[PDB]
């Protein structure tokens, strides 16, 4: 999920505003935490704008 300074985390399914993207899966997200845990290792992209 996107907005022009707003995204998601899919594994919070809450908003962030610095999020990891998944380019593989539908727009898939994770904020830095899960990013950092949840150990998504797909082709990604990251869109920041706060805490990169
Ligand atoms: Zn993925
Ligand atoms: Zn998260």
């Amino acid at each position: 999920g996107q907005d022009r300074f707003v995204y998601t985390c899919n594994e919070c399914k809450h908003h962030v505003e610095t999020r990891w993207h998944c380019t593989v899966c539908e727009d898939y997200d994770l904020c830095i935490n899960c990013y950092n845990t949840k150990s998504h290792t797909h082709k990604m992209v990251k869109w920041g704008l706060g805490l990169d």
